[PDB]
C-alpha cells in the first residue's frame, strides 16, 4: 500500500532546507526507522536536498526531467513510480509538496511529525480531511539537548 | 503542593483573550477537570478576562490593588495566596505570566496544553529548565469539529 511520511511545522508547513526545524535528529531517526527496507518515491528537489541515495531502500525520483544519477531510478509518472516499487507490502512517499499532493488520494497511511516550531514556507502538506483519516498512534517528546523543539509522531489510517 | 496549569501556543506564548486559540473547548474541559474542588490562584488580568468566579473552587486573586468583588478572596503576596488555600493536597495556579513566574520555583507539577498554533503575544510561559522537570504524561489530539488546532496535554513533575 502507499504511505506518506512528512515533517510538519505549525500551519502544516514543510521544507527540505538541511539545518532548520527539519534537522531534528529524532525526526530523522523516526524517518529512517519507518522507511528502511522499503522503496522511497521523492520529487527532484527532495533528491537534490538529501543529496545522496538513501541506503537500504530502493530510491525512485519522480521528475519530468531526465535522470542525472545511475544509483537511483528516475520515472515521469506516478504509475511508473508505483510500478518500479514492485510487489512490496509498503511504498513510502517522502516529499516534497507536489509529490505528497499527487500520492495522497492513493495513500492508506500517513506518518506525520508535528514539530512545535514556526516557519514561513508558503509550501504546505496537503489537506487530509479529518473525516477520511483515523489517528491510531501519537507520541509526544519534549525538547532536549539534541532536539531544540518539542515534536509529536502521529500515524493515521484512511477510513 | 503547588501546580501550574497553562495553555501554550508555539514559542510558549500565553494569553487570556476570550475567543482565540485560548477558547479550545477541549483545553477548557481539561482545565475544569484538573482544577475542580481545588483552590485557584490567579492575577487580576486573568480574573478580569474570565470575568466570573470559577464554581467548585476557592478563587484567590493575587493583586497589589484592593478587591472589587466579595465572591472571591483578594491577597497582596504569594505567601498570603498560599495561606488562603489552607491544608489541601493541591494548589492550582491558573495564570497569568507574572503569577506563573512568581509560583514556578515553588511548583512541583505543571499541567501544559501545547496548542499547535501561531500567536504574537510577547508574553511567554516561564523557562522550565528541562533538567529540573520530568514529563510523566502526554496526550495528543487532532483538530476536529469543535477544536480548530491539534493540541497535546502534558504533565511534568519536578526532580
Ligand atoms: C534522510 O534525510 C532527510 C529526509 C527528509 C524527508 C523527511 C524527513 N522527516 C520526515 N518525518 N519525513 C520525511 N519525508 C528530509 C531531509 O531534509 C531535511 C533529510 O535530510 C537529511
Ligand atoms: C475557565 O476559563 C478560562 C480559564 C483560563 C486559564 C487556563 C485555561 N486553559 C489552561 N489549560 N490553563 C489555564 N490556566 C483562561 C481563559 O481564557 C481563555 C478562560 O476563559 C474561559
Amino acid at each position: 500500500m502507499i504511505s506518506l511520511i512528512a515533517a510538519l511545522a505549525v500551519d502544516r508547513v514543510i521544507g527540505m532546507e538541511n539545518a532548520m526545524p527539519w534537522n531534528l535528529p529524532a525526526d530523522l531517526a523516526w524517518f529512517k526507522r519507518n522507511t528502511l527496507n522499503k522503496p522511497v518515491i521523492m520529487g527532484r528537489h527532495t533528491w537534490e536536498s538529501i543529496g545522496r541515495p538513501l541506503p537500504g531502500r530502493k530510491n525512485i525520483i519522480l521528475s519530468s526531467q531526465p535522470g542525472t544519477d545511475d544509483r537511483v531510478t528516475w520515472v515521469k509518472s506516478v504509475d511508473e513510480a508505483i510500478a518500479a516499487c514492485g510487489d512490496v507490502p509498503e511504498i513510502m512517499v517522502i516529499g516534497g509538496g507536489r509529490v505528497y499532493e499527487q500520492f495522497l488520494p492513493k495513500a492508506q497511511k500517513l506518518y506525520l511529525t508535528h514539530i512545535d516550531a514556526e516557519v514561513e514556507g508558503d509550501t504546505h502538506f496537503p489537506d487530509y480531511e479529518p473525516d477520511d483519516w483515523e489517528s491510531v498512534f501519537s507520541e509526544f517528546h519534549d525538547a532536549d539537548a539534541q532536539n531544540s523543539h518539542s515534536y509529536c509522531f502521529e500515524i493515521l489510517e484512511r477510513r
